Order: C-alpha cells, then sequence, then structure tokens
C-alpha cells in the first residue's frame, strides 16, 4: 500500500534486523546463535537504494555478523550492531550525514523499537509486528517481518524519488 | 482471547521445546539430530520476564548444546534438558522456588506433556497441539508452535501482573 | 479427515522421505545435496509404533547419512535408502514379515510412488501431493508432506489397535 | 495447458534461480552466503524433462557451488552463474541450440527478469513475482516461488509433449 507521507523527502531507511529484514522464526545454529534469514527481493531493493545515495542504516542489539557481512556487500556501510539503546544509535546515523528526523525511515518489529520510531519522521512496522509497535507505526507494510517488508517500503521511496527505474 | 484464569496468581512458567518455542517441523542436520528453531518475539518476552522475577523454565528430553546456550542467553537458569520423564522436573522446578501448583503455567505440545499439563495450574498449549493436548489444556495459544506461542503466554502473564513494562 | 479403512487389519506402515516425512521445500546444504526436514509429532508416533509392535518401513531414493541416523534413532531398522525402483523395497518388507498387501499402509508424495501405491493395500498421501498421487490414494492427509502427515496416519493406525494410550 | 500457450511447441526451458527455482526468502549461511532452497517436487520434473530430451537452463547471477552441484545433478547441462546480464545468458542458450523465442520458456521473479521475458516466447513467473513481472508474463504460476513453480511449467510442457 502507499505509505501516508512524502516520500520525496525521505533521505535514509533504518532497519531492524529481528523480524524486520530476518525473520521472527529461525533455525538455530549448532553454536546457540540464530541463523538470520534474508529476502532476495529486499536484497535487489536494498542494494539499488545505495547506489541511488539513499543512507541505509540497520540497528539491532545482537552480534549478527552473518547479517552484517551480508548487507556489507550490499554496500550498507551504517550497520549498528550490538545496539543496546536504539535511539542513541538512530540518533549518531541521522547527525552523522546532517539529516533532519523528518528525512528518515526506521522499520521496526517490537517493543525495543519503539523510541526510535517516535522520533524518526516515518515510522514502519511489518505486517506482524506486535501491537505496540503497530500503534506507534505511520505505514504497516503488506509484508511479514524477514519476507518483503523491506522491499516494500525502500521500492516506495526510490520510486517517489524517480530512482527505480 | 485473554487466558481464563487469574494471571495474578502466575509466579512461574514453564515451556516445553520442541513443538512449543521450537518449530514442529526442523531443518534436520547432516549428523541426524534435528535443529531447533527460535522466535525473537518469544526471547525478548521471555528475557523481560526473567528481569522481572518471574520463574522460566525449559523443559526438554532434547540435550543440544544450541538450545540450552541459547535460553542460558536470555537468563534462563532453570534448564532441565535430556528430561526422561517431565513431572520430575516440574516438581523440581516448583519446589525449588517454594510454589504451589496453581501458581505455574506449563505450556506443552504432544502426549509426553500431559501428565505434567495435568498437574499445573495453569495448562496452555499452541494451536496446532495435538487433540489431546488441546483437550487438557485451559488456554490454546492463538500462535502454532515456534511462532509465538510463547510470547503469547509469556506477556499476558507480564500484563496481569504490571510489568509488560 | 479419519482413514476409510479397516485400520486395525494394518500391520506395517512404510514411507517415503522426501515430501512425506521431510518438507517438499528443503534448504540446500552447501555440499549440494538437498537437506532434509522432520517433524517432532511425526518422531514421537513412529517411535512408538515401534515399540508397539508395528513394522516401519521408510523407502527413500535418498541416501543421506542426516535421513539414516535420524530413523535408526526412532528405532526403526527397515531404511530402505538409495531406493531406485521402490516397488522391489516394498515387496521385500511386505515379504520379511509374511505381511499380505491389505496389511500394509504406504504414503507417498510423487510420481516414483505410484507403483508401490497401486499395491499396497492402503495407499495414502500428503495433502500437497501431486493429483496423479491423489488419484490413487484411498486416504488424504490434512497435512502437506513434512509437516505431520505421518502422525496423523501413524496415531490413528495405533488407535485403532488399542495401542495409542 | 492452463498455461495460454502450446505448450508443445516450447523445446527449452529456462529459470531464474533466486525467487524462482529458490525461495524469495532463505537461510543465512554463517559466511554471510544466502543458502538457497530447492523443492523436490521441481527437481523431480527437471530431471524427467532432460531426460526427454527439453533444454533446461538455469541461469542465476550467483555462484554458490550448492548450485551448481544440485541442478548439474539432476542433469541440467546448462548453467549460467556469475551472470549479471540475463539477456546474454539467454541468447547464448538460444542460440546454442538454434532455437527461435517462441520455442522457450522462461520463468523469472524480479526486475532483473524483465528484459529477457520481453524477448522470450513464454514468459512466466511465480505467484509471488512482484508487479512488474507479472504484468510481462503470459502466465502466472499457481505457485509461490521456490515452492513448485518449476515442478508446474515444467510439467505442463511435459504433458503437451506426451512426454509425462
Ligand atoms: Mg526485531
Ligand atoms: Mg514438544
Ligand atoms: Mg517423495
Ligand atoms: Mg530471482
Amino acid at each position: 500500500s502507499t505509505i501516508n507521507y512524502d516520500l520525496s523527502r525521505i533521505k535514509a531507511l533504518a532497519f531492524d534486523v529481528d523480524g524486520v529484514l530476518s525473520s521472527t522464526t529461525v533455525p538455530l545454529h549448532p553454536s546457540g546463535e540464530p541463523m538470520r534469514t534474508v529476502n532476495i527481493k529486499d536484497g535487489y531493493a536494498i542494494q539499488l537504494a545505495v547506489k541511488k545515495g539513499l543512507h541505509i542504516a540497520i540497528i539491532t542489539g545482537g552480534r549478527t555478523e552473518a547479517v552484517r557481512i551480508r548487507f556489507a556487500a550490499l554496500g550498507v556501510k551504517d550497520l549498528y550492531m550490538g545496539s543496546a539503546v536504539k535511539i542513541h544509535d538512530y540518533r549518531n546515523f541521522r547527525d552523522k550525514y546532517g539529516l533532519s528526523d523528518d528525512e528518515i525511515l526506521y522499520m521496526g518489529d517490537d517493543v525495543p523499537d519503539i523510541e526510535v520510531m517516535r522520533e524518526c519522521g516515518l515510522p514502519c512496522c511489518p505486517k506482524d509486528a506486535v501491537p505496540e509497535v503497530k500503534s506507534v507505526a505511520k505505514y504497516i507494510s503488506y509484508a511479514d517481518g524477514g519476507r518483503g517488508c523491506g522491499r516494500d517500503v525502500v521500492e516506495q521511496v526510490l520510486k517517489a524519488h524517480g530512482k527505480w527505474m
């Protein structure tokens, strides 16, 4: 669905990992660390978004190594991991590029994402985000976490800039 | 749907792993041992529950270091792995904290869980639990095993205590 | 649903692996070999069946150690792997135990299973089996392949024998 | 068949991997490399098609040895990998066998597949292909990417050849 926001002023998109770029339910590695998922259609749009000049960030509380490598390989340079207080890292990201809050989209799925979602210009969440998160979101994707909700908003922003084709 | 029970009486929540906190269908590791899944929304609620003073136990026949690690990383201290007859680990958990049965929730999915479910105050099960288990459950989650039925009940109990942050 | 057959007469149950006890869509191991999935509810019933004196076989074109190890661990001794022409292995299984066709259930999902299904007394298939297989099946499980169709039929047969609870 | 095309004309089927023969959402290997999925019903039909003399190609931007070995093991002899320019793989595949466009089916799921789909005779896509891909597809499978959309078209073509 189209987002209730002037997407033309979005210059940056930030994402939670678990329940957003990765599925909420994932296999467990023998090591005890979650084996995350990535969505290939998410991937296409994200690498394109980086090529077209949008600042992309991931902000996660874990040390999700495999996710770091994958998105690094997509050109994403702002990878905030072990983010115990996400709002502090969001601020770092915003200020690093001299952005205003109204220029940043953030997509989260669970309560540790709420503080950022309250400060960012365009809070978004997947179709299966928790109710507390849906109530703070300006847009709720048609797609569940890990299954194309990233592709959804990235494609919308790129199209609105005429940078999709 | 709220659980038909006075959740303020619940001081402890115990979970089967396979089919409850981990999906019923899982990848088979090349070793021939099943690879459990974890749900990150479950995880958030579980770790918060521990912090808020709810007692949390997992009780599983499984012996994999992955499951032990993952739950110990959430602050679960009562990890009953390699469980042969679950009722004993249930009693152990109950008695360790001076609980009565009516103060304990147990969530199971299959026949080996029935004995504990008959004894605990608040038996539940996921949406896709087996008939005999649904039969004895006071509450059936809206979520399938591994897909957030853990999150469901932990949150409900935390909310009823005024501890849902 | 329930099987339209006199299950008290069934003395043995044989299963294809891929697409029946394992999902049709599976992760690809880096070695180039498809991984398999297993279902924990299938497992409980299968190990129970062996304990209740029912003859259990798997008949698969696959050859992976993981599959062999997993089913052996459930106590399954009739492991027909690398099965190129399944009818030979079905007949070997039947004649091994002096069974007649009407005493054997076989569950398959694809064309290579059809010959065995035409011969066994009780051919079954998962909900997502191919239409040619559904055409020869006397029973279609409510469950997709890998997701509990094994449990479905094993449990029905054990209950018929009064060997469930 | 239920595809609106004379499938007996199709002599070759080419498939994108990710989002078509492998699922769109996949597990991540600890190396940071996505782990593809395969569908066992796709597999049976693919190996049969090869046996019945249909030309099969897989066209993918990836380079993983796993996808290489798997499809090789199914008898697939035309494995286009490491590719970025899909139209070139398609044209090379077509010309290798002296085919005309109308004799080739191609199934893709995303924007980079569009150029090929506009050139091939029978462009198909999975049920969850992006909307731009759906608008150029002659046929949209009932199956999601990685979940039997390959089996769908291969089987329909083999049936129309009387080779099923
Ligand atoms: Mg999250
Ligand atoms: Mg269980
Ligand atoms: Mg099969
Ligand atoms: Mg693709």
